C-alpha cells in the first residue's frame, strides 16, 4: 500500500547520456545507436541567444567542432544535421548500451520521468507531467539542457522530451526528440510566457481513486452529478473539461473500486467548492493532477520493467 | 530553477536486483560481489509469519533450496547464513555489475531513494525519509520485500534500507543491510504500531531555504526568535526540537541566502501558528520535511554521479 510520486527506473537512460561541447557551450546529449541528439542551441554563445540565426551559425561548424564524450571515452563525429530544434550528430560507434526505444510526442496531461543531467552525468530522476499549456514544472539548472524525459513499457524506452529552456516564470519548455517544441515556445531568449495553467481533471480523479484504494475516503459523499453540471464547476476553477473519453479511461478504476465515475466527480466538485478544511489526501493538502489513470493502475498493481 | 522530490539515478542498483525463491515465497534480493542479501522471512509460509522460529525453520533448508535468478540467469548457491533479520546467500559468481558500495545505518530524518522491485525486476524509484519513529512512508505491494533504499555519493552506493514489513497503519518498516530493523519492529505479523510521527524540523527549515532561493518568499516576516522560544512552538506542533547542531548544518544555506537561521525559525513559527491561509510553497500546501539540508544544496547546485 501507499502512493508515491514514482519515476521509472533510469538505468536504461543513464547508459545513453553523453556530454556535447561546441566551443564554449557544454550540455547533454542522448546517444542511441550511432546518433547523438542534443539541443541545437549548443552552437550558440550567450551573445547569440537573443536573435540567433541557427542556419547561419551552423555553416561555420564542422564535424570536428562537436566534442562528444561518453563518460571518459571520446566519440568520433562523422556527420551532423539539424532537424527542427535538435542537432543530430552521427558517430562512428553504436552505443552498446542502447536500449530498445521509440520517439513519441506526448499529449498534454500525460506524465513522464525526467533524468536530470549535467556534463553528461546523471544527477537525479523525478516524475513530470506535460501541462495543458505545454510547459513542465521541473528542476533544471544551467547545464541541464539536453536532459530527456521518457516512459518505460517493459523493455522499451519511449523518449518524449528534451529540455531546452527555462521561462522567466520559472517553468520549463522543450521539444520531442524530433526537435519540435511542445507548445508555442522557441529556442530564443525573447518575451515568451506560459498561458493559463489549467488542472488536469482526469488525473485528479484518478488520484482520488488511488486515495480510496488506500483508505483515504473522507472525501466520498452522498452526491452525484452530470458531465455538463460538473464541467460548469471545472471551468470556474480552471480545470480542464471532462469528456466521455476521460470517463471511459477511468472505467477500470471505477470497476475496481465500485465508485461510479460521476459519483467521484461529485466528490471532486465538493472539494473544489469547499476546500479540504485542513485535511489531507494521500499526504497532500492540494488536489494532485500529475498521476494519469495508467499511473494509478501501474503503481497499484506492481508492473515491472526489463 | 525549480525544486522537485528527486531520487538518485537507480541504474547502479538496478544491476544488483535479483529474485529469491524459497519453495513457496518469492521476493527480491540484492546481489553484491558473490553474496545475495534478502529478508529472512523468505523462508516462511504465510502460516509461519504469526510466530516464526526462524532458527528452526532454517534448519530444514539447504543451499539448493534457495533459487536465485538474475534476470534470466540462475545463480548457483554455495552457502547460506542468517545475520539478524537478513539471509545472506553465497553464490559462485561475483555480480559483474557490482558498483562501489557501502552499508550504512542512517539516522532518523535522513533521506534516501527506494528502488521498488517485484520478482527481481525494478518497477519505480522515489525518495523517502527515515521518520523520527523509524518508519518510512513508501509504496510497497506484496512481493516488494527485499527492495532496497540507498544514497549515491559520486561513484559509491551507500545501501541503508531493505524493506520487510507493512504495518497495519499503512506505513513501512525494514532493516539496514546487516539485518537490524530500524526502530522496535520485528519480522512477525503481531500487534506492532508506529509511535508519534514527529515532523523533521531541520528539514522543513532547509526546504524553506530552498523556497526562498526560487522566489517563493511570501512567508518571510519581520520577526526573529530564539532556540528555546521556537522549541516551545515546535513541541506544541509535534516538531522535533531544534538543536545548535541543526542550526550549524543550516549554516551554508543561511550564508547563501543571507537569512539568519533564527529569522527563518520565526517564519516557520508564524506558519505553524497561522497556517498558510490557502497559499502554497514550492507547489505544496503543507510544510515539507523530507528534504535534508544536503538535499537542498545538492539539487540547488547540480551535483552529479558516476
Ligand atoms: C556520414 C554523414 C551523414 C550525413 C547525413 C546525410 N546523415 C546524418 C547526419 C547526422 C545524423 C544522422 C545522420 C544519418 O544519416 O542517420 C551527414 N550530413 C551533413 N550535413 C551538413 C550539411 O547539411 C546537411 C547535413 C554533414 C556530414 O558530414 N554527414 C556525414
Ligand atoms: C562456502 C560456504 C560459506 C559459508 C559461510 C561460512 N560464509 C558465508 C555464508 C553466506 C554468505 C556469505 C558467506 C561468506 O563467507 O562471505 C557457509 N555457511 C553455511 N551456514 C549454515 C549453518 O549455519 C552457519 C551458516 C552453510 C554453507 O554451506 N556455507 C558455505
Ligand atoms: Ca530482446
Ligand atoms: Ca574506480
Ligand atoms: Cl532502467
Ligand atoms: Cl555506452
Ligand atoms: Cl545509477
Ligand atoms: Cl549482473
Amino acid at each position: 500500500s501507499g502512493f508515491r510520486k514514482m519515476a521509472f527506473p533510469s538505468g536504461k537512460v543513464e547508459g545513453c547520456m553523453v556530454q556535447v561541447t561546441c566551443g564554449t557551450t557544454t550540455l547533454n546529449g542522448l546517444w542511441l545507436d550511432d546518433v547523438v541528439y542534443c539541443p541545437r542551441h549548443v552552437i550558440c554563445t550567450s551573445e547569440d541567444m537573443l536573435n540567433p540565426n541557427y542556419e547561419d551559425l551552423l555553416i561555420r561548424k564542422s564535424n570536428h567542432n562537436f566534442l562528444v564524450q561518453a563518460g571518459n571515452v571520446q566519440l568520433r563525429v562523422i556527420g551532423h544535421s539539424m532537424q527542427n530544434c535538435v542537432l543530430k550528430l552521427k558517430v562512428d560507434t553504436a552505443n552498446p548500451k542502447t536500449p530498445k526505444y521509440k520517439f513519441v510526442r506526448i499529449q498534454p496531461g500525460q506524465t513522464f520521468s525526467v533524468l536530470a543531467c549535467y556534463n553528461g552525468s546523471p544527477s537525479g530522476v523525478y516524475q513530470c507531467a506535460m501541462r495543458p499549456n505545454f510547459t513542465i514544472k521541473g528542476s533544471f539548472l544551467n547545464g541541464s539542457c539536453g536532459s530527456v524525459g521518457f516512459n518505460i513499457d517493459y523493455d522499451c524506452v519511449s523518449f518524449c522530451y528534451m529540455h531546452h529552456m527555462e521561462l522567466p516564470t520559472g517553468v520549463h519548455a522543450g521539444t520531442d526528440l524530433e526537435g519540435n517544441f511542445y507548445g508555442p515556445f522557441v529556442d530564443r531568449q525573447t518575451a515568451q510566457a506560459a498561458g493559463t495553467d489549467t488542472t488536469i481533471t482526469v488525473n485528479v480523479l484518478a488520484w482520488l481513486y488511488a486515495a480510496v484504494i488506500n483508505g483515504d475516503r473522507w472525501f466520498l459523499n452522498r452526491f452525484t452529478t452530470t458531465l455538463n453540471d460538473f464541467n460548469l464547476v471545472a471551468m470556474k476553477y480552471n480545470y480542464e473539461p471532462l469528456t466521455q473519453d476521460h470517463v471511459d479511461i477511468l472505467g477500470p478504476l471505477s470497476a475496481q473500486t465500485g465508485i461510479a465515475v460521476l459519483d467521484m466527480c461529485a466528490s471532486l466538485k465538493e472539494l473544489l467548492q469547499n476546500g479540504m478544511n485542513g485535511r489531507t489526501i494521500l499526504g497532500s493538502a492540494l488536489l494532485e493532477d500529475e498521476f494519469t489513470p495508467f499511473d494509478v493502475v501501474r503503481q497499484c498493481s506492481g508492473v515491472t520493467f526489463q
